[PDB]
């Protein structure tokens, strides 16, 4: 149960970003039903006053919380990857058109998944802006814990890997377009029952077998770290 409360661009946070460039859901519920509408930005996909400039090149940082600010984040029982896709606004998030940015799992090295990570580093994560066309993005960051995914949500609607869904209003001010936006995977329709990474039990199968769901990330895309960025505890 986690929910972004706004972005920082190089290390400056864009301030609260909650129903203004957020398109915040009423409440930190997961999304569980794989072909659910609410799958694309969550159970309440509007057009939201703000958009955040950024640039091509920009260290974007998306920064999570559980019920405060800078709180415990997310419950640690909540393993599972992360990931972040990126599509044009004008879809509203429709169709064939997320493309995947950034992937993180389980760290082999670390023995680490990427939610515990996201807990050490006070909820954030970071993009690296591509060089996309100039325009208006949708930034979809993604977490699935996988506590309850040895169930199929399609058996037991209890269970289910859960997804913590939430979309960033984005706009990409300069950019050169080295490299073009591909057509992508749509949301609802890119995970089905049968996808690598959706049905798996972290209690018998070892994490270092994990396979995280496709698609693969993005030639284009230019990397991102979890860390933290930014130190809200200074405001
Ligand atoms: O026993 C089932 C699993 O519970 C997980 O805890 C979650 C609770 O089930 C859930 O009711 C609670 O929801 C809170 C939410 O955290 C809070 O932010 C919001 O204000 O109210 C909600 C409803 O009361 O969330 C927790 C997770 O934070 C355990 O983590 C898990 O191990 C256990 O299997
Ligand atoms: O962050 C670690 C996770 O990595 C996942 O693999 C992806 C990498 O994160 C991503 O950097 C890589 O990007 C490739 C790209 O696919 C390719 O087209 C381009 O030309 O080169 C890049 C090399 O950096 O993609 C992979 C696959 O999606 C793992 O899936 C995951 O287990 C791990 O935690
Ligand atoms: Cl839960
Ligand atoms: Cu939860």
């Amino acid at each position: 149960h986690t929910l972004v409360w706004g972005v920082w661009v190089n290390g400056v946070d864009q301030g609260d970003g909650r129903n203004i460039y957020i398109r915040s859901p009423p409440n930190n519920n997961p999304v569980k039903n794989l072909t659910s509408p609410d799958m694309t930005c969550n159970v309440d996909n509007r057009v939201v006053p703000k958009s955040v400039p950024v640039n091509a090149g920009d260290t974007l940082t998306f920064e999570w919380y559980h019920n405060t600010r800078d709180d415990d984040i997310i419950a640690s029982s909540h393993h599972g990857p992360i990931a972040v896709y990126i599509a044009p606004a004008a879809s509203n998030g429709q169709g064939n058109v997320w493309v995947k940015l950034f992937e993180d799992a389980y760290n082999v090295t670390n023995s680490t998944w990427a939610v515990d990570r996201l807990i050490t580093a006070h909820g954030q994560h970071s993009v690296v802006v591509p060089h996309v066309a100039p325009g208006d993005y949708l930034f979809r960051a993604e977490i699935i814990a996988l506590h309850e995914a040895d169930s199929l949500y399609s058996q037991n609607p209890i269970r289910g890997a859960q997804f913590y869904i939430s979309c960033a209003q984005i706009t990409i001010n300069s950019s050169d377009d080295s490299t073009p936006l591909p057509a992508g995977v749509p949301f609802p329709g890119a995970y089905t029952d049968s996808t690598p990474g959706i049905q798996f039990n972290i209690y018998t199968t070892p994490a270092t077998s994990y396979v995280a769901p496709p698609p693969s990330v993005w030639s284009g895309a230019l990397g991102g770290s979890i860390a933290q960025v930014g130190d809200a505890s200074l405001e």
